């Protein structure tokens, strides 16, 4: 309609009165459908983004390709549509760090190399992963327009709990000229599940809530998000898998995999 183009100095004040604090590690999940309008698009949003952290601020953002047959380049691999624009232009701007494997992420900061200096992880979200060092390095989540389906460092807690569960996923890179795919097993499945944090959070005081435009916010700390979902896996390493009865044909593949 005729809604209010934030402009940037709101937006900061929108993520300082979020809980955004300077100096630290911040992993942004963003859905600029739901943030827009700003006066700025979507440069706006990550000029306040690192705004607000400071310049001793590191902010990281998803920034893998999502092909499985196309090897990557940090250079020039465009991220997949479904991490949204500002993922996909975060990582182009001057002095942005980037991993080289297919499930990079891209931060920029005085502790950007700190987070995606590693190589291939495998599976993708392993301990000595970005969203791993970003949760060693006590880092905040902030959720943008997006639900817990979109918070990857979920599937960290789930490896950390040693998941039965392992579905067979591969990629592909360039070794000494030529490709060759790489099999791992990969604990994915629909993620639809991963709303269930949404309560488990939020009944322990650990998520903030509030806006960041026009977008609904959510900001966790990394530590607190594994270790809530550590318990609650710790009850049942299967709360994250649909049961049987809703019939999900992702969950259930997973299911069947031990
Ligand atoms: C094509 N690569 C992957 C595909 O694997 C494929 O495997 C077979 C061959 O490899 C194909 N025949 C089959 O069509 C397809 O299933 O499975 C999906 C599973 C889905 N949860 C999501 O994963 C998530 C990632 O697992 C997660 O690491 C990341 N955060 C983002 C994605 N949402 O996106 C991937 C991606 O689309
Ligand atoms: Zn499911």
């Amino acid at each position: 309609g005729m809604q209010y183009e934030w402009r940037k100095a709101e937006l900061i004040g929108q993520l300082l009165n979020l809980g955004v604090t300077p100096g630290g590690v911040l992993l942004v999940h963003s859905s600029f459908r739901s943030v827009r309008p700003l006066e700025d698009g979507p440069l706006g949003l990550i000029e306040a983004l690192r705004a607000a952290l400071g310049p001793g601020g590191t902010l990281v953002m998803p920034s893998w390709s999502g092909l499985d047959d196309e090897p990557f380049d940090p250079a020039t691999s465009p991220v997949t549509p479904d991490l949204g624009v500002v993922s996909d232009t975060f990582w182009r701007l001057p002095n942005v760090k980037r991993s080289a494997h297919p499930f990079a992420f891209a931060a920029a900061g005085p502790q950007a190399e700190q987070i995606i200096s590693d190589p291939l992880p495998l599976p993708p979200h392993s301990p000595a992963s970005p969203v791993a060092r970003v949760h060693e390095l006590d880092g905040q989540v902030l959720l943008l327009g997006v639900g817990h389906d979109a918070n990857t460092t979920l599937a960290l807690a789930e490896l950390m709990a040693k998941v039965p569960y392992g579905v067979p996923r591969h990629c592909t890179i360039l070794q000494d000229g030529k490709l060759v795919r790489v099999d791992y097993l990969e604990n994915d499945h629909c993620c639809e599940r991963f709303a269930l944090a949404d309560r488990w959070l939020k009944e322990k005081s650990l998520q903030k809530e509030g806006p960041v435009g026009h977008a609904f916010a959510r900001l966790i700390r990394s530590r607190d998000i594994v270790a809530t979902a550590l318990g609650q896996l710790g009850r049942d390493p299967l709360i994250f898998l649909h049961p049987p009865e809703a019939g999900c044909e992702e969950c259930d593949a997973a299911r069947q995999s031990i």
